[PDB]
């Protein structure tokens, strides 16, 4: 096999951490006034979300129901980061809507789908 045992090896737990640590921070910047740094954080974190969502060999240390969200959470990010970059606008993603992923990420394993937002899962085999 590859995964090993169903559930969570242990490294996956370290992720949700470093991950949740990103968003948490990515926000800290916003509040203060570090959009630049913020974006980076979000993006970087977003990119990672994909690296796990899209995966390299459709592996993904996480299940399908998990990666789904992961691949989604990113989407939101793409909005947040952009929201920052965006100048002539003011109807994109907000913080609350962003921090709304803070828990999700953590409650990824215990995520019965039904995202509070309209964000499609980046990459992944659909239909079938």
């Amino acid at each position: 096999g590859s995964s090993g045992s169903s559930g969570m090896s242990e490294v996956t737990r370290s992720l949700l951490q470093r991950w949740g640590a990103s968003l948490r921070r990515g926000a800290d910047f916003d509040s203060w006034g570090q959009l630049v740094e913020a974006i980076d954080e979000y993006q970087i974190l977003a990119r990672h979300l994909q690296k796990e969502a899209q995966a390299q060999h459709n592996n993904s240390e996480f299940t399908e129901e998990q990666k789904k969200t992961i691949g989604k959470i990113a989407t939101c990010l793409e909005l947040r980061s952009a929201a920052l970059q965006s100048t002539q606008s003011q109807e994109e993603f907000k913080l609350e809507d962003l921090k709304k992923l803070e828990p999700i990420l953590k409650n990824i394993l215990t995520y019965n789908k039904e995202f509070p937002f309209d964000v499609q899962p980046i990459s992944g085999p659909s239909s079938g």
